[PDB]
Formats: C-alpha cells, structure tokens, sequence
C-alpha cells in the first residue's frame, strides 16, 4: 500500500532525509523558491499554453528548465500519499458558482454531475501540481481535497527547506502528469469532495 503519514514529526523528519541527499545546485534552488512565489501564474499560464514553452519570456524558460531537471535528483523511495485543496473552478466553469450550497455544503445535483464527468477518466495537468505530504490546515479548507498515490520511482520532491512559506509539509510534482481518478465522495459532514486518484506518472 502508499504511505500515509500521519504524524507530523515522522513527516518533517523524513522529507529532511530526502532533502539532504539531492545535491541540488543555488541555481535550481533560486528557481523553486521563485515557482512557490507565484505558482500559480505559472500553472496558470502553462494551462493556456498546453504544456509548449519554446516562446516564453527567457525569466521562465531558463525558470521551467530548471525545474524540470530538479526532478533528475528529486525521487520518492516508496509508495506515498500526497494531498491537495482546490476551489471549484478546478472541476470547470460550469461549477465555479453551482458546487456550493448557501449553507456551505455540497449541492448534491452539481457533485452528480462532477462525479459523472469525472468518476474512472483520465486527467493531465499541465501545471506542475503542488502538494503536502498530510492533509496540512493551509488548504484542508477548501471544498476539493484530493489524495493522490504515487509510486515508488516517481520525480517527487520535498521542497519545504527553499519555500517561501516553511512548516507546511511541501512536496511538488513535475509538470504535464496525468492521474486516473478512483474515487469521488461527499465528506462525512457533508461540506467536501474527497477525490482519490492514482498519479499515471508523466
Ligand atoms: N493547494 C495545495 O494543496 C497546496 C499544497 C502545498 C503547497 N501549496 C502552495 O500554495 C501555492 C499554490 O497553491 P495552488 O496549489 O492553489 O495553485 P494552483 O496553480 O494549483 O491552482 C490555483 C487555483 O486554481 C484552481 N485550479 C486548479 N486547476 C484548475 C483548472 N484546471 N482550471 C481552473 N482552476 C484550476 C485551484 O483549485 C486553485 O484554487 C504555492 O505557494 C504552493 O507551494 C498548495
């Protein structure tokens, strides 16, 4: 199975033993400092490219490149579970203002819908995607968490020590991934989408 954590402690400590061993050069190091700045203008922007960058302003492609070559330096050794908060323009535009009941909770048409659209496809994200390695208090409030697995192997790396914001559990993953989306629940009190998905690598 993947490795949930769930001590605070263990998780801290052992994204330090994975840090140590990178060997990553000041020059990757400025580049991921500057992707959690502004993540995402970022995805943001890679979003409406599709992914192509050979025309960008030379700040990011110098800026992409570096990133993409951590990741040669930067990989799990095991089975992990990593999660994520989203808003709901992440299920498109036609849930930005329909998933959210007035009380607060889930409108049970509109996660129907979200649940058929999405329930056993595929996804590619052309962003790099931005992770915590525990269900962190930054971003368990937002209406979409999602858990996702990733296999040993996988370019996966603990960037918490050059962030901007520390002690927020901070894994990133590279960009252009695709997952397959397992499962899609109400929470137990009713105000969440608990999405599962297997990261397909990429
Ligand atoms: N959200 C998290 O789980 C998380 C985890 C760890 C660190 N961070 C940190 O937070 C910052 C980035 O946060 P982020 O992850 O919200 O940025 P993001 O680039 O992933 O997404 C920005 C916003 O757009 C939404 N979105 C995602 N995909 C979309 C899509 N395809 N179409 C429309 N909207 C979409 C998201 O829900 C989010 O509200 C960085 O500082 C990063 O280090 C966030």
């Amino acid at each position: 199975t993947y490795q949930e954590f769930t001590n605070i402690d263990q998780a801290k400590a052992w994204g330090n033993a994975q840090y140590k061993k990178y060997g990553l050069s000041k020059s990757e190091k400025e580049a991921i400092v500057s992707y959690t700045k502004s993540a995402s203008e970022i995805n943001g922007k890679l979003r409406q490219n599709k992914g192509v960058i050979n025309g960008f302003p030379s700040n990011l492609i110098k800026q992409v490149e570096l990133l993409d070559k951590s990741f040669n330096k930067m990989k799990t050794p095991e089975n992990i579970m990593l999660f994520r908060g989203d808003d709901p323009a992440y299920l498109g535009t036609e849930f930005q203002n329909t998933l959210l009941n007035s009380n607060g909770t889930i409108n049970k048409t509109a996660f129907e819908k979200a649940k058929a659209k999405f329930l056993n496809k595929d996804r590619l994200e052309y962003g790099y995607i931005s992770t915590s390695l525990m269900n962190v208090s930054q971003f368990a409030g937002r209406p979409i968490i999602t858990k996702f697995k990733v296999a040993k192997g996988s370019k996966a790396g603990y960037i918490d020590p050059i962030s901007a914001f520390a002690g927020q559990l901070n894994m990133l993953l590279p960009r252009h991934s695709t997952y397959h989306i397992d499962d899609m629940r109400l929470s137990s009190d009713g105000k969440q989408i608990i999405i599962t998905a297997t990261m397909m690598g990429t």
